[PDB]
């Protein structure tokens, strides 16, 4: 489950590009999530009204939340294999106030991978893709562990 130093290095190489625009990457991640899995838009009372891609792109509220999402994920990724303190409140919030099944966390992992590949073809080769995939698997798995403790079957 754990990543090597070299795998983390690949993850943070591509994250270095994302960092220079957390809101804009985050917006594309949410859009690709919602369009690839429309059922996930149901979890977001604030965005359910957005019925088109162009509407989603014009939503400053959607853009802002994309920054929140990727800011939180960046802090986690930057902690590499010692992210217990950053991940725990996130798990807590997504197992209580917004009950997000692990399946949808897989969907957004998939959306993140697709956005990075579309926006960063050169820096996101097969090895960096495999490493980012692994980091997001570790992330979901660790969230799932906390879910169990919190009483939520994900
Ligand atoms: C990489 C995975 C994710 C990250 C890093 C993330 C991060 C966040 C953060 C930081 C917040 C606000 C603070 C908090 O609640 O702790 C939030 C809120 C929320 N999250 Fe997530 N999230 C992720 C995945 C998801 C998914 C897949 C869904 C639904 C399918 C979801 C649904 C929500 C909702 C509904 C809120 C509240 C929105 C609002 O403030 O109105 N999250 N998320």
């Amino acid at each position: 489950m754990g990543l090597s130093d070299g795998e983390w290095h690949l993850v943070l190489n591509i994250w270095g590009k994302v960092e220079t625009d957390l809101a804009g990457h985050g917006q594309e991640v949410l859009i690709r999530l919602f369009r690839s899995h429309p059922e996930t838009l149901e979890k977001f009372d604030k965005f359910k009204h957005l019925k088109s891609e162009d509407d989603m792109r014009r939503s400053e509220d959607l853009r802002k939340h994309g920054n929140t999402v990727l800011t939180a994920l960046g802090g986690i990724l930057k902690k590499k294999g010692h992210h217990e303190a950053e991940l725990k409140p996130l798990a807590q919030s997504h197992a209580t106030k917004h009950k997000i099944p692990i399946k949808y966390l897989e969907f957004i992992s998939e959306a993140i991978i697709q956005v990075l590949h579309n926006k960063h073809p050169g820096e996101f080769g097969a090895d960096t893709q495999a490493a980012m995939k692994k980091a997001l698997e570790l992330f979901r798995n660790d969230i799932a562990t906390k879910y169990k403790e919190l009483g939520f079957h994900g």
